[PDB]
């Protein structure tokens, strides 16, 4: 079969007082994720898994961030791949995620057209080592299976 | 040919016990173990490593993957390979490598040529650099 | 198929005095990669993540730290070892981190310089280029990391 693997990365700056846009769940937070677009970093890490997979390139290249995330399967799809699994991380030392994360993988899996079953989120803090640990930042990261 | 990927990453504070093999961190904060953890309930679609085994009270971080395997396996999958990175500035891991891929074979029933353990420093950049603290990295194949 | 996945990390000072050389494409900048070889972070991430696909350790084992070796010889070395492994190569994707200079005009030489050391058409060979957003060392310009995965198949 013709499987192919991606990976993504993302990491935006927490600033005032910006929404906190995570999976595309507004999170109550006193600040949120400084960007050009809502700078919703799990779905701009998973984006370019997909178009890393599918070797269209990258989020720079193509392009609020479900709608890219809409598109970007839409290119998947237009270059003949299906989707069979994605996995992210979410690295934040602050707010709490894990209240969130059903909701967020419940976003995807309506945006890539995946039964849920194939869509997993998870959620770290970094033991408070780094610009992670110290909350000015949060990262992300994704991996993706696609064939053809 | 009903194939899946995981990812896995952790970090601990160095105030040592990696790959299962002791050579410390601050669980028995295995970072190794961990992101192998992680990585295998990513591919299986099951969550995280939080989530199941939350703050198995003793348990050490062996016990932890062999439990995550046999979860994987009941949710009827199979393990095709694992693939990982160490990022450490001290000690010299590469003496221990072999020890550890021997590790996380037997906890997960897998031949040692389908596990991978890799390491690396952080070239003097950032708290991995200063000795602050350990990450690992990891990737899993598994099939229904 | 025997498919089994890789995953490459790598990260290197940018320092005076050194050739800047990603993904094989040497880009004019004051500043370049320190390391033992010609320090292509790209190449070595790639290299780790095919070496670990197919089982076989680490750059560091295959290639012990070669002073100013071109990482492109490297690579292709690692491909060679990769396929007297046994295994193919399926695809390649990747992520480089920098906050200068900027490489979105490099990409598409360097995805062809990876396809080309790897015997592999172009639309298997992703590489992707980031900030990390003014964070950290990768933000104050001290090094440059790459990042990458790839699918292989025993045949
Ligand atoms: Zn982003
Ligand atoms: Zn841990
Ligand atoms: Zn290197």
């Amino acid at each position: 079969m013709d499987f192919r693997i991606g990976q993504g990365y993302d990491v935006h700056q927490l600033v005032p007082g910006r929404p906190l846009i995570i999976g595309g769940v507004t999170i109550p937070y006193e600040r949120g994720l400084l960007g050009h677009s809502d700078a919703d970093v799990l779905l701009h890490a998973i984006t370019d898994a997909l178009f890393g997979a599918a070797a269209l390139g990258d989020i720079g290249r193509h392009f609020d961030s479900r709608a890219l995330l809409r598109e970007c399967a839409s290119r998947v799809a237009q270059a003949g791949f299906a989707i069979r699994n994605v996995d992210s991380t979410i690295i934040a030392q602050a707010p709490k995620l894990a209240p969130h994360i059903d909701a967020m993988r419940a976003n995807i899996a309506a945006d890539l057209d995946l039964p849920l079953d194939r869509v997993n989120v998870k959620a770290k803090t970094n033991e408070k080592l780094g610009y992670l640990g110290r909350g000015e930042g949060i990262e992300a990261q994704a991996a993706a299976l696609v064939v053809r």
